[PDB]
């Protein structure tokens, strides 16, 4: 239990879908995320996990709003890059057209993807090494249903799936 | 649109997930089928699940403050359905039949043939609307033998292909 890589291995076991988690504002940013839980409908409320020592996790206190793409399962490589420490932290990249701006906090929402949320921070929880971000949905969005991006066992995995 | 059940329902159902059965043991041993599962933190050793303030389990998990979860296999699909059923049984007596072990820490039941289990000791109960999200601290862990996942999309349920090598 107190070993990281066996317990990260147990918590493996449970399937998700996963996101990318947004900021807008001067420094937007975002990161992968597949803590992603649907907590409430009314209100309509979301959380998502983030560690600690995370630089979203100043983000998201700082701006008070964020976004969350699902990803697809051809998508695979957005959430690779967005989990990546060393990746480029430029607000330049999401000026690109792989980007779009949420309508109600101009926060990147990934195109192509399953669907897409914009949030209000509620409120940030202790939660040991990480904390638990509670959002109020402002706007919400379903695209069109395609293969879903799966990680379960410690893999990247697509799961089938047509209207 | 927000404002619609069915229609925000729908959009969250775009993520996909895993599918677990929450319990508890004592004197009224009890159980309920949970997708909100997350784990949370390594150290310590941290997980949550949402559940609804109106549900049973919601009581019994304060009352108790300890419970089990199990990570269930893509054969287990009829746990997922039964526990998710309102209108089920709800005689204590099925937690002794032999589908399910109770575990050592909590006594909580422990569904045979899942993916996972754990044991946890209620840390907090926070509000979160309708639901409240309930942080278990683990008390212990296990992982099973690697098959097919049981998981929860589009309002579907799907089997998730898995093998150990
Ligand atoms: C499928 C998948 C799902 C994921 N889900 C989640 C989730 O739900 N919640 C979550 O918090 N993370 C999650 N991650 C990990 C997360 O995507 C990465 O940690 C991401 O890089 C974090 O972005 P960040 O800018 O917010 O934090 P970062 O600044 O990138 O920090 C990430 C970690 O690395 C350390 N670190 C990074 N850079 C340095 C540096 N120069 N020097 C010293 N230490 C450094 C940090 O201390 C921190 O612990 C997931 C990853 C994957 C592949
Ligand atoms: C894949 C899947 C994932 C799920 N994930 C979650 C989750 O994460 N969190 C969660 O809370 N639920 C979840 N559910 C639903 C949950 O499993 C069911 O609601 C289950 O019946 C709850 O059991 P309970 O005894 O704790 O609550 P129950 O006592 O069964 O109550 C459940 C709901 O039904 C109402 N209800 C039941 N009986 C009555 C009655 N006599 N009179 C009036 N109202 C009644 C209650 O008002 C309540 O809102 C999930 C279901 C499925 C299929």
């Amino acid at each position: 239990l107190r070993d990281s890589r066996s317990l990260r291995g147990i918590f493996s076991s449970f399937a998700t879908g996963v996101t990318v988690v947004t900021v807008g504002g001067d420094s937007p940013h975002a990161m992968t995320a597949n803590s992603f839980t649907s907590v409430s409908l009314d209100p309509p409320l979301i959380l998502v996990c983030v560690e600690c020592d995370a630089a979203m996790h100043g983000s998201l206190l700082e701006v008070g709003s964020f976004g969350v793409s699902v990803l697809a399962a051809d998508q695979q490589h957005v959430a690779l890059l967005y989990a990546n420490r060393w990746r480029p932290r430029d607000p330049t990249q999401f000026d690109r057209p792989g980007w779009a701006r949420g309508a109600r906090t101009g926060a990147p929402l990934a195109r192509g993807a399953l669907a897409w949320f914009e949030c209000a921070l509620w409120r940030a929880y202790d939660a040991g090494d990480h904390s638990i971000f509670v959002g109020r949905l402002l706007t919400a969005e379903r695209h069109d249903r395609r293969d879903a991006l799966v990680y379960h066992s410690g893999q990247f995995r697509g799961l089938p799936d047509r209207a």
